[PDB]
């Protein structure tokens, strides 16, 4: 293991922002 919650999820592998944005970038990828 190599993170801890703190960089493994707030605003880097995630984003989501209300608007979604990379989060998007990611769903485009996976679907």
């Amino acid at each position: 293991l190599v993170q801890r919650g703190r960089f493994g999820r707030f605003l880097r592998k995630i984003r989501r922002f209300r608007p979604k944005v990379t989060i998007t970038i990611q769903g485009s990828a996976r679907f």
